[PDB]
């Protein structure tokens, strides 16, 4: 049966990591790692995390089965923190959400869901999108397009080009969104922006599906779902697809969650069933550990106060390599503007550089990008930008 | 899109909890709960669980990303405890193995990869089979057959049927095996039988896929994997499908993995490139959590040992109620035979008892029992032995 011929040409993981693995000088990293770093280069624990992770080691009881929608705190939890406070979606009852091991998982449990009870037929992600996003979906048998977004040249989003793209779509298309700013240029709609995209999104169809992993990276745990919320102002029926593993630093745990909405409560729960009907076929139920964590710092305000705090801090690193890429950029002799990656916001921004700068900076250079040209500002250290810095002005 | 007909006609879960989350009297619990309770009916954590669950508390450092694959130790672990000691298919590497939100995660991701990579088109289930089996593969477009197994009546394996079954198969098409005692019977090939599945089962096609969840429950952790190594002692091509969900105690951690065999190494990795890809394409990697717990009893000789221990503590409260089922049954006046249950293996047997019986004990009788007449020997306390006899046998 596997005998002769299958084999990946692979993902933009040991497509770099593997390199950086062995190219060893003193590689300055790969901008092309996928998670956050701290100002030493390592990509830690959290203290509000430990803390909850003690508060299981000594309350759990059993180790007993989740339903299929998983802890129902983190429902509550998770839906309070996408939609609101006060929020009549919540009271009202129509979103309902599911624990999945979560971000990836979430995409996946809402495309193999749409691809039955629903006749959604392609899914549009943009230009560029998080690499894995046509693979989730082309997995399931949803054929994926692309609109406009960032066509670049000038650094920000082609508004038009993005409209005028989207019109291709139709009524039962599903139009894939980043909520707050987007994998891999933090290039955000202003709320006017994201306030038109929903004008259209309803006068044309499109079932709006967000990809929501980086809450609280752009501006703050709230303004970041403006996005999601106004859209949440007016849909009826609207889906969104979660991830705490950047969030609270919980990447290998597995933590995210699926919501859906519908116009009412009884049709949400018509369609919630048939969500967990594909739930129940990918793999029973979800992974508590991570959730718990979630679940509990959410709950406790003390551990929410600690928590938020740590995420401020993560935030804040951020913003302060990426003012200092441009700044160490300067003065070592750049014949270029680049104040545009302090524009931008996560941990993400292309470099405008070249396939092969990228690629001269990997030989006597050492620097880790994927083809792309996409650096992570994570990766960057106060003190690794010296060199980086060097090296980035000795090619342009 | 949502808005109107959808609705799930479900899973023999609600499928009798919540019943029995509401027809409060003195319930007798449900026979019809999927996971084992200890002799006061709970399902407990662990000593070797939450020891090993201390032993990270402390020792993580980073919440990063697993590989894939997930962990490598869990890996050369769960090989070894499936195939042996100094098993040539280890040293031989013809076997890769993938770490997965367990159990359903496996025989999900299984699925997807023979979906394509593959040209498996059935999948050959058994009747009855774990009533979640037919859903992961439908879901993955792969069209489940029934093989015969028990044909009843005279409680064991109608061997004759199944053989006889088993020859409308064909070449290219999937026997999936439940390695060490069958939910809902845990009635067994014996070895010679086990032995016979596997001469036929190369002399016909069929890559055979285990499912594999209760090692150790039956006779002890290496004696169940027999079936599995017989198989293996000849097949190049073979996959088997785990979890430490019930051996662990470890339900919603979400431990498992997926097993894939090739003739060689060459071959094993072209596919495994595969299954990884499906994997990228479902949940990008599995959650630590559970498995860390996993891979550290499992090397510490120490936290083995006394993990050895728990797994037989179970097994046995298992082969006590069996018994005493069968005792308390006789001095109470049943008109039969059910010296059955002490035959089969697992907290599963059916109690050879009618869809009416079933419905007779859920009124002024107040046992749960999911239709199928189907008894978890686990739920069965030394002191609720002795109404579930009363009951039982007052309708014969
Ligand atoms: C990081 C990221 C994810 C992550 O999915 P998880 O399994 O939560 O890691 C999903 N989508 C986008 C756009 C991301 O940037
Ligand atoms: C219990 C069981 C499973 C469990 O799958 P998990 O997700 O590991 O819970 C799978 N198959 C069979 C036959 C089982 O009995």
């Amino acid at each position: 049966m596997f005998e002769n011929i299958t084999a990946a040409p692979a993902d933009p993981i040991l497509g770099l990591a593997d390199l950086f693995r062995a190219d060893e000088r003193p590689g300055k990293i790969n901008l092309g790692i996928g998670v956050y770093k701290d100002e030493t280069g390592k990509t830690p624990v959290l203290t509000s995390v430990k803390k909850a992770e003690q508060y299981l080691l000594e309350n759990e009881t059993t180790k007993n089965y989740l339903g299929i929608d998983g802890i129902p705190e983190f429902g509550r939890c998770t839906q309070e923190l996408l939609f609101g406070k006060g929020s009549a979606l919540i009271n009202d009852k129509r979103a309902r959400t599911a624990q999945t091991p979560g971000g990836t998982g979430a995409l996946r449990v809402a495309a193999d869901f749409l691809a039955k009870n629903t006749s959604v037929k392609r899914v549009w992600v943009s230009n560029p999108s998080w690499p894995n996003h046509k693979s989730v979906f082309n997995s399931a048998g949803l054929e994926v397009r692309e609109y406009a977004y960032y066509d670049a040249e000038n650094h920000t989003l082609d508004f038009d080009a993005l409209i005028n793209s989207l019109n291709e779509a139709q009524a039962g298309d599903v139009v894939l969104f980043h909520g707050c700013c987007h994998n891999p240029t933090g290039i955000d709609p202003t709320l006017e922006q994201w306030q038109t995209l929903a004008q259209l999104s309803v006068e044309k169809g499109w079932l709006p599906l967000f990809d929501f992993a980086y809450q609280g990276f752009a501006r703050g745990l709230e303004e970041d779902a403006e996005g999601l919320r106004a859209f949440a102002a007016m849909h009826k029926e609207l889906i969104v697809a979660s991830s705490y593993s950047k969030n609270f630093g919980l990447y290998n745990e597995r933590v995210g969650a699926c919501t859906l909405v519908a116009a009412d409560s009884e049709t949400v729960d018509r369609a919630f069933s048939q969500m967990k009907a594909a739930i129940r076929a990918n793999y029973s139920n979800p992974p508590a550990h991570g959730a718990s964590v979630v679940a509990t710092i959410l709950s406790n305000d003390a551990l929410r106060a600690i928590w938020e705090q740590e995420l401020t801090d993560m935030r804040q690193r951020i913003q302060r390599m990426r003012q200092l890429f441009v700044n160490t950029l300067q003065e070592k002799g750049a014949n270029r503007d680049f104040s545009f990656i302090i524009k931008q916001n996560g941990m993400f921004s292309f470099s405008g550089l070249t396939k092969e700068q990228v690629l001269r900076l990997r030989e006597e250079f050492g620097v880790y990008a994927v083809a792309s040209g996409f650096v992570n500002v994570a990766g960057m250290t106060p003190d690794n930008m010296a060199p980086l810095c060097e090296a980035i002005v000795a090619v342009l």
